[PDB]
């Protein structure tokens, strides 16, 4: 490997061999079908709300999130980079597709597939990823850096449906070598959203943009229809000319054929026919190819940028609503703008690289932090793009001031902005994209007094319940299968209108968003204040026994939605205490004296009774009335965790908090698989995992990262990082279960999982507060 010295990969990048088989991989541990796309994954490309494309460590474009809210795992084999090399003096050169695999059927059989093992590496530190190619049959070594401009405090470039592929080629040998790099792409119009005639009318054109000291050559792959539908738009691939490279292209090759129309040209001398052809297709799939060719002398290095863009302006959800995607603000809505997007990337990628380096640098340069922690911190952010992210710029047919936003909990539980989960998972938004965060919270504020008296069947017990109760915060803002932002509470496994955590978590999120953006945004507190008061007042009515604390009802009436709580729970009780203290403080900021006094009174009574009911001398009991009420819960002091972040001080005695955290580390971490897999949710005081429910026997990745954050604030530094390390290890390490770029909600002691691609582990960013 002589190419790594010519590029700048951070030591904390996650790494794997191209074509590496992984032997330890986990699978779903549930009864019903659950997504398992395998361990062949990579860091995604594409902006927030743009739709994303997962290019895996084997080189294939395989995890398709272009249909917003859906996960489709299938390798589009025509989408590749390929290389040609010929040493001066030899009769023939060699050509190779840079993909460690081959097609299942006979399409593209002429191409040279099966990139060999032990001949290259993949690296990822989101939003960047890299491939190096160090192959004994390729004398010139190559590397690519690929990325999308995902940039904190930037709501523009961060939305773009674009990827840059910055190639570096170096000749370590003593002979001249002719080199070509080719990007191929299928015209994917009709890949989704078209019920019949899926290729019909697709056509490709070549754009040559020649301006002094600029040449870009690009293929635009679109459809003859000017219809404005979810399926219609354009894809573009292209390259910017640099000194010493020549550009060639082929506008149209057949993807549903043997591929020799293209490959016979590329494999001969690395130079394509430059054949334009705008003839639309009928049944056949078609694609385009953009190539560069250059000669590298001994010791010479050259850099060349390619790019990919996709202009699919309309997202459609299953309930029938069509919305424009955020990036349309910047490029237009007509779906004929893929070249403009591509051109912007090709002309500005160096600036974008520097902007990404500027934001990563504070963390990467901190030599007190171990590299594994940096690997997790950056790569967990993949989910902000890959979580079915929806970000609207108007309803089709509709002009408002704000752009509504939603992140899925996951794809198996297809619910936007699940608030009980976002309590953990929204840290990167408040810390890095706070205008999005506040918009999402205003969305929730607006739902507080919505009433929908129509009834739904509760999944857990078959009983009927009201969809949405006035003054109760919703579980979610809908489903991609129905009507995001419009029809809330798509979730039906339990009735969220009786949950005891949602209203408190809402208030805690509001105050968090004020505190972590500098305690300056009084207008945000003013906007949300009525909803905060309503939320707490409604929750107070669920106190059955007049101890000043809402009573859990012997059912799963909170985020642990199969784990029953009864009476006063440590979890919901501590959240309530903290929410009361937050509301007191907002009351002071907004000069609402009567609110301050009321929530102060409620807080004092609740705090006294919480401590009396639950403090056992070593930790806080799980709750007051359940069968295993003395279980040690990993999340028992979630309210105190948030109180630390919100700078609300002690809600419980410092000494008791420290004892409880040490107990959790000693039991839930260290007695669960020797502390190498995170914190199990429930442990009995005899040191055996609590078996009352599956959720008690699970490690929750986002809960564990949050607990690590809590330990860190409380000065338990070793315990914090050891606790978090288990999650990193399981996710990323060779000794783990292969969950990179699909971190699940949960695993059991065998390492098998529930709900890959989950929002909650974004909570790792609470470790950076
Ligand atoms: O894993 C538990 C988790 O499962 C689903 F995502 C639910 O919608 C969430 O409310 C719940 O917290
Ligand atoms: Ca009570």
């Amino acid at each position: 490997d002589k190419i790594s010295h010519k590029i700048d990969i951070p030591d904390s990048a996650w790494t794997i061999g191209i074509g590496e088989k992984f032997k330890n991989a986990g699978h779903p541990n549930v009864k019903y079908p659950m997504i398992d796309d395998s361990y062949v994954q990579g860091a995604p490309l594409g902006g927030f709300g743009a739709g994303t494309i997962g290019r895996t460590y084997n080189g294939g474009f395989s995890r398709w999130h272009l249909e917003i809210g859906k996960n489709k795992y299938t390798t589009v084999y025509a989408n590749q980079f390929s290389v040609f090399q010929k040493v001066e003096g030899n009769k023939d050169g060699v050509a190779q597709v840079l993909y460690a695999g081959e097609p299942e059927n006979g399409y593209l059989s002429s191409w040279k597939w099966d990139y060999p093992k032990e001949s290259g590496m993949y690296y990822a530190l989101y939003p960047n990823s890299w491939y190096t190619y160090t192959n004994k049959d390729l004398p010139v070594q190559l590397a690519v850096k690929q990325f999308s401009p995902i940039i904190p405090y930037n709501y523009k470039e961060t939305s773009y449906p674009v990827a840059v592929f910055k190639w570096t080629a170096y000749n370590p040998t003593n002979k001249n070598v002719d080199v070509s790099i080719m990007f191929t792409w299928q015209n994917m119009i009709g890949f989704f959203g078209k019920q019949v005639n899926v290729n019909s009318g697709n056509f490709n054109k070549i754009i040559k943009d020649k301006s002094k000291d600029s040449e870009i050559v690009a293929a635009v792959m679109g459809n003859i229809s000017n219809d404005n539908e979810e399926w219609n738009g354009e894809y573009s691939i292209g390259v910017k000319k640099v000194p010493g490279v020549d550009i060639s292209y082929k506008a149209k090759f057949v993807t549903t054929g043997d591929g020799s129309d293209l490959w016979h040209e590329f494999s001969k001398n690395g130079i394509l026919d430059n054949k334009d052809d705008e003839t639309p297709t009928k049944q056949d799939g078609i694609g385009s190819a953009i190539a560069v060719n250059f000669k590298l002398q001994p010791g010479q290095t050259i850099e060349v940028p390619f790019a990919l863009s996709w202009d699919l302006p309309i997202m459609k959800f299953g309930g029938g609503d069509k919305w424009y995607k955020m990036y349309t603000k910047y490029f237009g809505k007509n779906g004929k703008n893929s070249f403009a997007i591509l051109k912007e990337a090709l002309n500005n990628y160096q600036k974008w690289e520097k902007m990404i380096d500027d934001w990563q640098k504070p963390i990467l340069s901190n030599k007190s932090k171990p590299d594994w922690y940096k690997t997790a911190l950056f790569n967990e952010l993949y989910y902000l793009a890959d979580g079915g992210t929806a970000w609207e710029n108007g309803k089709v047919g509709e002009k408002r001031t704000n752009n509504m936003f939603g992140l899925l909990a996951c794809f198996d539980y297809n619910y936007y902005e699940t608030l009980d989960v976002r309590f953990y998972g929204s840290f990167p938004l408040v810390m890095l994209w706070p205008d999005i965060e506040k918009q999402v919270m205003r969305q929730f504020a607006d739902t507080i007094n919505v009433q929908d008296s129509s009834e739904f069947k509760v999944g857990s017990n078959g009983a009927m319940a009201v969809k949405k109760v006035q003054g109760m915060i919703p579980h979610d803002l809908g489903s991609s299968y129905a009507l995001p932002w419009i029809k809330i509470n798509a979730y039906d496994w339990q009735n969220p209108n009786i949950w005891k955590d949602l209203n408190s978590k809402y208030v805690l999120l509001v105050y968090r968003d004020y505190v972590l953006t500098g305690k300056t945004d009084k207008e945000f507190l003013k906007y949300t204040w009525k909803s905060v008061k309503t939320a707490l007042d409604k929750l107070k009515e669920m106190d059955k026994d007049n101890d000043g604390i809402p009573d859990n009802e012997g059912i799963p009436d909170q985020t642990y939605d199969t784990w029953s709580m009864k009476g006063t729970s440590a979890y919901c009780g501590s959240l309530w205490l903290a929410a009361l203290k937050a509301a007191q403080e907002i009351g002071k900021v907004l000069k609402d004296n009567e609110a301050y006094i009321k929530y102060n009174e409620w807080y004092k009574i609740a705090q006294q009774n919480f401590e009396k009911e639950l403090w056992n001398g070593e930790y806080y009991n799980f709750d007051t009335e359940s069968d295993h009420k003395d279980s040690i819960m990993a999340d028992q002091l979630a309210g105190q965790w948030y109180a630390d972040i919100l700078r609300l001080g002690d809600i419980l005695p410092k000494d008791h908090v420290q004892k409880a955290l040490k107990k959790i580390y000693e039991f839930n971490v260290m007695k669960f698989e020797n502390g190498k897999m995170g914190a199990v949710n429930g442990m009995r005081p005899d040191g055996i995992v609590d078996e009352s429910d599956i959720q008690a026997q699970e490690v929750w990745t986002g809960v564990t990262y949050a607990l690590a954050s809590f330990m860190k604030y409380r000065g338990m530094t070793e315990e914090a990082y050891n606790t978090a390390y288990g999650v990193y290890k399981m996710t990323y390490d060779k000794s783990g279960k292969g969950y990179w770029f699909r971190t699940p909600e949960a695993w059991t002691k065998d390492g098998n999982y529930r709900a890959s691609m989950y929002m909650r582990p974004l909570s790792i960013w609470s470790m950076e507060v």
